[PDB]
C-alpha cells in the first residue's frame, strides 16, 4: 500500500497497537504524526505530539495548532485505550469514569476537532480501534466493553455525519493481541497460551486459528480500511480476533 504523500494521525502511539500502526504508516510512505499521554519508548520514527485525549481543551489546542499548517488530514486513526477491569458492583466510580472518558471521550475530542477539516477537504479515512469486548460481553470489563460499544456507536454515525463530504468510517475490534491488556498471565506460565483455549466457565470461547493477534495483523487492517482499496468500504467494523466471537 502506497501512502506516499498522505498525512496521517494516530491516538495511542506511544506503545502498542497505536505504536504498531504509525510504524506501519511511516513504512508506507505516510507523513505521520503519533499521540499519546507519554512517548517513553527509546525512538519514535515520526513527529510525537504528547496528549492526554480526555482533556478536551489540550485536544482543542493541539489540533487547531496542527491544522492550522497542514492542507489536509488523510487519515485519522483512533487507538487510545485504557482497561479497568472489576465485576460491575465492585468497580471504583475513579475507574468508571476514567474508561469512558479516555475510551470514548478521546474518540469524541478528536472527531470535535478535525470533523470540519474533513468536511473542508472533501474525502479522507478515519479508522477507529474498539474491541471484540464490544461485540461480545465479557466477565470483568463490563464497563470496558460497554465504553468500546458506545466508541463504536459515536463513530458509525460519525461515519454517516461524514459520508457526505466523501469521507470513509470504519473501525477494527481486536481480540487478544501480544501487546498491552491481559498479555501476561497471573503465573509463570504465558507459553502455550490460556487465551488460545478459552474458559468455558465464564461463557469465554477460545481462539479457533490456535494464536493471538500480533499487533501488525491489526495495523495492516488499518492501512487497508484506510487505503483506496477500501474506496467503497465505509461503516464497516472487522473483528481481527481468529474467529474467537464466530463472527460477532
Amino acid at each position: 500500500l502506497d501512502f506516499h504523500g498522505q498525512t496521517v494521525w494516530v491516538t495511542g502511539a506511544g506503545k502498542g497497537i497505536g505504536y504498531a500502526t504509525a510504524l506501519a504508516f511511516v513504512e508506507a510512505g505516510a507523513n505521520v504524526t503519533g499521540f499519546d499521554l507519554a512517548f517513553d519508548g527509546e525512538g519514535y520514527p515520526f513527529a510525537t505530539e504528547m496528549l492526554d485525549v480526555a482533556d478536551a481543551d489540550q485536544v482543542r489546542d493541539v489540533c487547531a495548532r496542527l491544522l492550522n499548517d497542514i492542507e489536509r488530514l488523510d487519515v485519522l486513526v483512533n487507538a487510545a485505550g485504557i482497561l479497568r477491569m472489576g465485576a460491575t458492583d465492585q468497580l471504583s466510580a475513579e475507574d468508571w469514569q476514567q474508561t469512558f472518558a479516555v475510551n470514548v471521550g478521546g474518540a469524541f475530542n478528536l472527531f470535535q476537532q478535525t470533523m470540519a477539516q474533513f468536511r473542508r477537504q472533501r474525502g479522507g479515512a478515519i479508522v477507529t480501534v474498539a474491541s471484540d469486548a464490544a461485540h461480545t460481553p465479557r466477565i470483568g470489563m463490563s464497563a470496558y466493553g460497554a465504553s468500546k460499544a458506545a466508541l463504536k456507536s459515536l463513530a458509525l454515525t460519525v461515519g454517516l455525519e461524514l459520508a457526505g463530504s466523501g469521507v470513509r468510517c470504519n473501525l477494527v475490534s481486536p481480540g487478544s493481541t501480544d501487546t498491552d491488556m491481559q498479555r501476561t498471565l497471573w503465573v509463570n506460565e504465558d507459553a502455550e497460551q490460556q487465551r488460545i483455549r478459552g474458559f468455558g466457565e465464564q461463557f469465554k470461547l477460545g481462539i479457533p486459528l490456535g494464536k493471538i493477534a500480533r499487533p501488525q495483523e491489526i495495523a495492516n487492517t488499518i492501512l487497508f480500511l484506510a487505503s483506496s482499496h477500501a474506496s467503497h468500504i465505509t461503516l464497516q467494523d472487522i473483528v481481527v480476533d481468529g474467529g474467537s466471537t464466530l463472527g460477532a
